[PDB]
This record gives C-alpha cells, structure tokens and sequence, in this order.
C-alpha cells in the first residue's frame, strides 16, 4: 500500500514565408492561405495562467476553422461535390467547437478540484523542504512527518490527473462518434435506410448503456463536486474507520484498521453519510463509569476536583473544558456518570488518541482508589428451610 505500510522541425518560420509567397494578385489566395494559415493563428495567439496556457491551442483551432469556412463560403456534377465539401467544413467546425468546450470543462474540473481546496498544504510542504535543505548545510519524528505529507500530496495530485485523463477518454470517444454520425447525415451521405438503422442503434444503446452512463455521471459528481474526502484522509463509513488509499471514478479504495484493502463502489458511497477526521476540528471524548448510590456527595465533589487538576496538568493533551454529568439513579444502588473531555487533536492519528485516553482512564482508576470510591451489589436476603 501507499499508506499504512510498515531541418523540418523548426522550418515553420520559413514555411510561413513561402506560403505568403504563394500569391500576389487572386480569388483563391485565401484557399491557399489555409494551407499554412496555422502560422497566422500562432502569430495571433502570440499577440493575444493555467487556463491560458492550456486553452490557447484549442482556441486557435476553433477560430482557424471558422475563418476557413468563412472564406470558403465567400470563395465560390461539381455542383454536388461542392455541397459536400461545404458541409464537411461545417461539420469540422462543429467538431472543433465541441472540442474546445470539452477541453475547457476538463481544465476547469481538474484545476478547481485542488486549487480551491489544498493550495495551502502545498505551500507548507515547500516550506518544510526548504528548511530541510537549509538544515543540511523528536526531530526525526518531524522529519518523517514532512516526508509523509509530501507523499500524500503527490498521491492526491496523481490520482486527480488520472481521473481527469479517464474522463477525457470517455468524453473524447463519444465526441468522436457523434461527429461521425453528424457528418454522415448533414452531408447527405446517409440515406433513408441508413438513418433508420442508425436511429434504432442509438435507441437500443440508450437502454443498454443507460445505467452505465448514469452511474459514471453520479460518480463524477460525488468525486469532484461533493468531494467528502481526499487521499490519505481517515474517514468513517457506517462505523468503520478507514483510511482512503486511492480514488477513482468507479471505486474508492480504503484500508481498514487491520489494513484490509477494501474496494468500495462509488455508486454506493454516494448515498452514505461520510465522516472525515482529517478535516475535523479538535475532537472530544467520553469516559463512562458507575459508582455506588451511597457515595457521599462530597466524594462526588472531590472526584470532580481531582479530575480538573489532572486535566490542567496535561494541557498538551487536554483542553481545560470538561464536564461531569450525573445521569441516572438505578434502583438505589447505582449512579451512572459520564466524563466529557476535549482532546487537543483531531482523530486522524487514531493510535495517539487512544494512548492519551488510556492515560486518562488510568488516572480515573487512581482517583477512585485514593478517594475510596466503591460499587457494591444489592444485598440478598436468605431464608433457610432446614
Ligand atoms: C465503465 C466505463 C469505464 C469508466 C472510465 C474508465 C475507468 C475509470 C476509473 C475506474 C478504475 C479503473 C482503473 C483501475 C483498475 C485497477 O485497479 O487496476
């Protein structure tokens, strides 16, 4: 596991000049320009940071084609051949448009997923590594924590890139297919019988792949929009405290307290209430106990006072705020009580939580012995027959 483990190449400038040289008069000059008009788009782009760098090339294609179609329209059985060509160009532009849309949406999703959530953890990681580099020119525990946190960020970053690439493949594939169909029908190539068969194929597919498409969509919303947890977070699902090992579109992989690896479908996880200790504020806890009904109220008062002193001597573990609650009188034999305390940590480090609680439980033991707090069973009257 990742967590829990024990020459032509640069001839474009020249090519562009050669293309310009192609005409100096007349009507076909725009058509000729199209052959190397990409250079013009590149220059326009130069003339025109995450989105900018990632999208400029998609924009260039879109506008490039737009111009080619516009000049084509204004340029002019060759009669039917040209109708065909015109529509082919239109289809190509539609394709580029959709391409641009697709790219944009994935860039938004991919970026906002992390940029608006853990920017600050990245900066903390950089800081500590700068410090380690400087130092090189409980210390060891600190050093290990710094490396483990960096690894966690690397894993989150890689899983996001992977998930986005998977989305990219699904969308690209459907986009390509629909563009083929669009081309065939707008150009007039497909005939009536072909339209009928394509129509049927789509309808049938709509049923077959219906649940699949819905499931993927819901999984995307769960993972990227709701985002109840990240990689490495300790989460609670139906009472199971589990560490998130990996996130994917269809599944989330978790490690149980005993490090069993669990594959948990997102289509199910989407309907559950999910806890997240990593994202929690300092967490609290409870120690329940019972005392005899005859315990003097003064000993109850001494118990409260002794507990307060303990907690105040250990402020690295406990917040000063606590409550002692008397809850119930059972028969006239038992008083049920509970101690409510506040930890100075959240429970991402579960073992540390238990160690601190364990000491508090032993302190309670000690206080009861010193104050002579006891619990007795009710007496039983016996009658003897011979
Ligand atoms: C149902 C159509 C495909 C869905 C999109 C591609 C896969 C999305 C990611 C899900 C996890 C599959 C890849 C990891 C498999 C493994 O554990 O080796």
């Amino acid at each position: 596991s990742r967590f829990g483990e024990p020459l032509m190449i640069e001839l474009s400038v020249f090519l562009c000049l050669l293309g310009c040289l192609v005409c100096s008069l007349w009507f076909l000059l725009l058509l000729v320009i199209f052959s190397g008009m990409l250079i013009t788009h590149w220059i326009v782009h130069v003339a025109v940071l995450y989105f900018t760098h990632g999208l400029k090339t998609s924009v260039e294609v879109f506008i490039w084609i737009t111009v080619v179609l516009a000049t084509w329209v204004m340029l002019i059985q060759t009669r039917k051949i040209l109708e065909f060509v015109t529509w082919t160009i239109v289809t190509v532009l539609i394709g580029a448009f959709l391409w641009l849309v697709k790219t944009t949406l994935l860039k938004i999703l991919a970026s906002s997923f992390h940029l608006n959530r853990f920017f600050d953890r990245i900066q903390e990681s950089v800081f500590h590594h700068s410090v380690l580099q400087t130092l090189a020119g409980a210390f060891a525990k600190w050093v290990v924590k710094v490396y483990n946190d960096q690894a966690a960020l690397k894993h989150a970053l890689n899983d996001n890139k992977t998930a986005v690439k998977q989305l990219n493949k699904l969308v690209t594939a459907i986009l390509i297919v629909m563009m083929i169909v669009i081309w065939l029908i707008v150009t007039g190539i497909a005939t009536t019988k072909l339209i009928v068969l394509l129509s049927s194929q789509l309808v049938v597919a709509a049923f077959i792949f219906g649940n699949t498409c819905k499931t993927i969509f819901e999984a995307i919303i769960f993972v990227f929009v709701m985002h109840p947890f990240d990689v490495g977070d300790r989460c609670v699902i139906d009472g199971n405290k589990m560490l998130v090992e990996e996130m994917n579109i269809l599944t989330t992989v978790f490690l149980k307290w005993d490090k069993e690896k669990v594959y948990y479908p997102n289509s199910i996880l989407c309907t559950k209430a999910i806890g997240n200790f990593f994202r929690s504020p300092d967490q609290g806890d409870v120690l329940e106990f019972s005392v005899d009904f005859t315990t003097p109220v003064l000993k109850i008062g001494d118990l409260k006072d002794r507990i307060k002193m303990y907690l105040e001597q250990n402020l690295n573990f406990w917040h000063p705020q606590h409550n002692m609650v008397v809850k119930e009188i059972e028969n006239v034999n038992k008083i049920k009580m509970a101690l409510f305390v506040n930890h100075t940590i959240n429970f991402q480090d579960f073992a540390e939580k238990n160690r601190r609680r364990s000491e508090l439980v032993l302190e309670l033991k000690k206080i009861f012995e010193e104050l002579d707090i006891k619990y007795n069973l009710l007496p039983q009257e016996i009658s003897i027959r011979n």
